């Protein structure tokens, strides 16, 4: 119980750092002019 919330606020950690790579990746991407 108490062992999983720890575990999820670490999970949580690291969805928003894949989150907010992937969103850099994209924004970098989109911006070499076409
Ligand atoms: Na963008």
């Amino acid at each position: 119980l108490l062992g999983d919330f720890f575990r999820k606020s670490k999970e949580k950690i690291g969805k928003e750092f894949k989150r907010i790579v992937q969103r850099i990746k994209d924004f970098l991407r989109n911006l070499v002019p076409r």
